[PDB]
């Protein structure tokens, strides 16, 4: 492998570790053979979870056949699509080492889909094998390396409006009768709810938080504003990701076009 | 707390962040009130040993005082000082939540003693309660501060003659019948065997590792270069640390001035 210098930055332009000493995951941050070894050393079993409802389950063959491309080739991958049509999922040939399971789902409950079905799921026996779980949106296609640089304990990603925002910009619910309250001078980053993840405890942890907290908001007559992205972000500012992905892991070309600061466009918007 | 900024490095001069995603410790890279926080929130203790053999007992004094001021202050600390003269350790205040024990000591087998004792050590149930375990040098004095942003599973600490070096100048064992043998075309960093440590599995295993590697070196008639430091540069080859503490941590003033890429000179040589 090439010597890190000490004296040389990897990036020159981006922060690369938060204060918390947590590493925001960038192009040219990582060596991805180290952390091949590393992962594999460990036979590391990654889950996917992606929601495909209503007209979204068309979205599925994209996603599924970019994944196959993309997403931790080398490690055991298991996919596990969560939709009411359990059907209209196509049949997409996989690599070795690498499963698809599909889980069906039968207006403030179906705000809390997302974080209800994802607890109920991450605290089952059957997952007893998976190490990590990656939690992302359907409606997007890979389009480069996403891999084990990712995984961790706990990870939020920035969100790719707001990455170069002030906090007071940031869309956090902002009322403090909700659960998901954060005042104006408090917040670290904007997280987006389309990709999340961790190790299969700490995901069982986040969601239930979430779960839980929109469940006494609902309780009390209150919508947070962004719905479970603004519980995610509650929860993200007192139990802080032990990584954060850079929005190369989460961009919309067509809105936002290709920065010189992304090196890679790794997982995009389907326009 | 001040936002970080995702568009603005914390550091431009230096190398942050490992090619494994381990962030290296230097002054600007972590707010410390939220480090704090979180682990005093785990109630965190840190043990610190420290060897202090024949005429080193004389540093023992000054290394503690100093200690006090600038170590872990706010956190649970314990001094474990392994000495042959159990009875010249000198008598030193500390501060609340602070203890202090005495662990008397009985030429290869004093170049394995180091690893040998605080493998024995590390193993004892009497630190059932100690999160952390720091090894350091006794002929050191701490000026700044030494916190809870060096704790992590494994750490090392960049050796001061040798972070802006290349690793054919690296002083690893290169003779392929040592235990500690890295080839020439292999190797992160030189970590210095004056500064190491991590949780206390992992410093129960990089310390068995260390001394069951010289213990069949001397089987075999063969001493490391630079004994104990060079089998601990082959573990932490392979076994990578989590943090990597910058030379703000090992440094020599007399020897090496203080540099502008040094913000802090925190625990020092006595010259």
């Amino acid at each position: 492998y090439p010597q890190p210098k000490v004296l040389t930055p990897s990036r020159k332009d981006v922060l690369v570790v938060t204060p918390w000493l947590a590493p925001i995951v960038w192009e040219g941050t990582f060596n991805i053979d180290i952390l091949n070894e590393q992962f594999r050393l460990q036979n590391t079993t990654i889950g996917l979870t992606v929601f495909a409802i209503k007209k979204y389950v068309a979205f599925l063959k994209l996603f599924l056949e970019t994944a196959e491309k993309h997403f931790m080739v080398g490690h055991r991958v298991h996919y596990y699509v969560f939709t009411d049509q359990p059907a209209a999922v196509p049949r997409v040939t996989l690599g070795t080492g690498r499963q698809l399971s599909v889980l069906e789902v039968g207006w403030q409950d179906v705000s809390m889909r997302r974080m209800e079905m994802i607890s109920d799921f991450s605290e089952r026996r059957f997952l007893s094998e998976v190490d990590y779980l990656v939690c992302v949106d359907v409606d997007m296609e890979f389009r480069d390396h996403v891999g084990v640089e990712i995984l961790t304990p706990l990870f939020g990603t920035l969100h790719p409006s707001f990455y170069g925002s002030s906090r007071e910009a940031f869309t956090y619910e902002r009322r403090p009768q909700s659960q998901a309250y954060i005042p104006k001078d408090e917040g670290d980053f904007y997280y987006m709810g389309a990709f999340f993840g961790g190790s299969v405890q700490e995901v069982q942890r986040l969601t239930r938080a979430c779960h839980q907290a929109m469940m006494v908001d609902q309780a009390n007559g209150i919508e947070a504003v962004w719905h479970d992205e603004s519980h995610l972000n509650k929860y993200l500012l007192r139990h802080k990701p032990t990584k954060v992905l850079s929005p190369e892991y989460l961009w919309d070309q067509q809105l936002l076009g290709w920065p010189a600061v992304l090196r890679k466009l790794r997982f995009t918007a389907v326009p």
